[PDB]
């Protein structure tokens, strides 16, 4: 069992300085000894360089780094594609959740089935049309659903992006921060969601049986796991630019992780938004890396039983 | 979908200084416009002036400012009572829970036949003759509550009450602190409470179905949120003059919000006990000041899932 | 009822200084006064003075103070026998968990009928031959289980030790770290146990139910409770030897304790493993200690409903 670990030090999805250093701090806790641990052979790529690009404005006077955030997602989707090619399972450290394109696209791009399994306090679907913010790493659901097309517009910078994946092939858990726009997109494609409020009403328990039911019900298929450490109560992962009260447990998340990983089927996962410059205290800090060191390891076969 | 906010700055149902300053800290976690967004018609009665009274001696050398805890309850229920007369659901901010006295009679006033949730670690129902401490924001139930009036003395600045809503129509949720008075009281007339064991033993969404078929099952009716902030768990809640460990989760609250915005039927709501100058630190002070702008936000419509 | 407490100040089943003034801190923070408000009846035996062993050196060049171990816990079962003979249920304050050693063996010695609920995030079955640490705390249960006898070697000072239970007499709640060998050993000899997963999957009350189910189902039996308090999360339990993320919430302890003694069958206590030494600040050593008294007050009728 293969394993590759590729750093995505990107920033450039989102405005708080300091998220490029999230790979560092996650394998500054001990990621790499904890996946040899569980018996990984591992290719660590190191943290990528990007190729930046020169005058690099607005998008229609609002989306920010449009031609730096395809071109970096471009670069990566190659590395991603390449490493599943040999056989890795792909686990990407970011950065801003924006790198998703990327690994999503570079996933899918031989991995046509795959479906996806987005754990977070937010949607990440805004389009260039619905966000309030400009920061893609709000917007990169919309760029990968083959439904929304029609409503995304054409980025600088992301003509290589084909929206492969149906929005019947993603579930969310965790959602607690959604905008109206989003919440309507949610809706009106069907989008299936487990909120914070599905996980107060159902359990943990049942809503990953009802996220597998819904994706590998009918065959089996390969997952990809995009893991914002967000999806956590502040109070567990601070060290992080969107922290919203109410989040999931340490023991909810472990158990999530531990799903994926008992179903035999994952084959990429982001841990994504994790900025240390973001902690007030060095603690708070590694407190949030070595949570996100847990998500992976449990994902990859790290029980609590032993 | 019009919403009256009265503060409600009263402390002498109790003996620590500080809580007549919940209403001004619960203003300044933006109360105001976040009941704005969800679309409420607001009117803002600002924070009540009330009458003192002279020479409001103990009564029975136990009970502390009877004639004052009288009086205000008087005028507040007046208010209380031409807002919803007006067609106002009503949002009273404490101040201690001596003020329910006022808010439920006065919205009784106007609505004979609503009911009570009572959100608290306390069940607040001692009377006169069992009270141990004297302090009246542990004994407003006793006087809103028709089957106890024959064990309830008749106390100074109190003749104007007039208790009529059975014990039938109260339901409690989170209590923790329970005297044994109370214990008794509680189960001699057959009054229905979720303790922390038994949302620990059904779950919150199983609590709530059960409290709404106690409640509403058989016809509809307004329901009055009683809601002491010592419900929370004390450290979500620091900011309060009698926390108990054990309490409330953020989620739970929220999720309690949530069932009672979903009946369609909130027509008065108390926030009760913040008391600032009982946070050890500013951050202390504004996290509950927060959560209970979030409370009753939740109450009138806001969601997790946007 | 009538309940002994005995102070069990004893740390050679580790490494870590300290844990020998639990005690002295549980009792610190009001524990005969909790018991006596329940109405029992109390036989203090304050803090026993163990035998010092000369020259006690390390078994097999790893299992540290064999001899101190063994002597101590033969006197602690001495005192545990004759109270337990005289009709207390009895209560132990550690102390390391090695204590259980002794607790248990004399419990069984007038009860030989005992079943063990074994609260903590650790099973605390590795043998001499699988120890890693060396530490004997995180091996009493494989000295009292028979079915594990012909693969535990006998240790200087452990001769005077019968295993007195099967292996179908004991259950775990909370495992969260176990090592590969005690994993193999609840595997192989089919010992039951409810890990963190299980209880995230089933809730602590069907928890207790199966525990019972499993223990009790058929006949009643006096259970011995040794509750490490390390089980809990250590948020809530700071000050102890070997804390691990993701234990019990204070809720789901007191529901263990409060089903413990709705049962009537409570016969002896273990708490063990508070070391006020490992706080950060005298605030973390009394909430450990606090929360120390809390578990053995709900174990003998404290309710949070009064
Ligand atoms: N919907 C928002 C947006 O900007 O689109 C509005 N504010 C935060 C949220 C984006 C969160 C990005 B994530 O952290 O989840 O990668
Ligand atoms: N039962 C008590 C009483 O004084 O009657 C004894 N100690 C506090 C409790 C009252 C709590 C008042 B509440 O905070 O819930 O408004
Ligand atoms: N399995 C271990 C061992 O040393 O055997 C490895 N690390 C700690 C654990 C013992 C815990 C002792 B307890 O605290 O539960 O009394
Ligand atoms: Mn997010
Ligand atoms: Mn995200
Ligand atoms: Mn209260
Ligand atoms: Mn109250
Ligand atoms: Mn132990
Ligand atoms: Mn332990």
């Amino acid at each position: 069992h293969s394993v590759a670990v590729i750093g995505a030090p990107f920033s450039q999805g989102q405005k708080r300085k300091g998220v490029e250093h999230g790979p560092a701090a996650i394998r500054e806790a001990g990621l790499m000894k904890r996946l040899s641990s569980l018996g990984c052979h591992l290719k660590d790529f190191g943290d990528l360089s990007f190729t930046p690009v020169p005058k690099d404005d607005l998008y229609n006077n609002l989306i920010v780094n449009p031609r730096s955030v395809g071109l970096a997602n471009q670069e990566l989707a190659e590395v991603v594609s390449r490493a599943v090619s040999d056989g890795y399972s792909c686990v990407t450290l970011g950065g801003d959740h924006s790198l998703a394109i990327g690994t999503i696209s570079g996933h899918a791009r031989h991995c046509p089935d795959l479906c996806v399994v987005w754990v977070d306090a937010h949607a990440d679907i805004n389009t260039p049309l619905t966000t309030s913010s400009g920061n893609l790493h709000g917007q990169p659901v919309s760029f990968l659903l083959r439904e929304l097309q029609d409503k995304v517009p054409q980025l600088p910078g992301f003509s290589w992006i084909k929206p492969c994946i149906s929005s019947a092939s993603i579930v969310y858990i965790g959602l607690r921060d959604v905008d109206p726009p989003e919440h309507f997109i949610l809706k009106n494609y069907d989008i299936q969601y487990f909120s914070m409020r599905d996980i107060d009403r159902l359990g943990i328990q049942k809503v990953m049986e009802r996220t597998f039911d819904l994706l590998i019900g009918k065959r089996q298929r390969p997952i990809h796991l995009s893991f914002d450490i967000d999806a956590f109560d502040p109070t567990l992962a601070p060290a992080t630019g969107t922290p919203v009260v109410g989040g999931l447990t340490y023991r909810e998340g472990m158990y999530i992780a531990e799903e994926i990983h008992n179903t035999g089927l994952l084959s990429a996962l982001d841990l994504v938004e994790v900025n240390p410059q973001l902690a007030t205290s060095e603690e708070e800090a590694k407190t949030t890396a070595n949570l996100a060191v847990d998500v992976i390891a449990s994902s990859f076969g790290q029980t609590r039983e032993g």
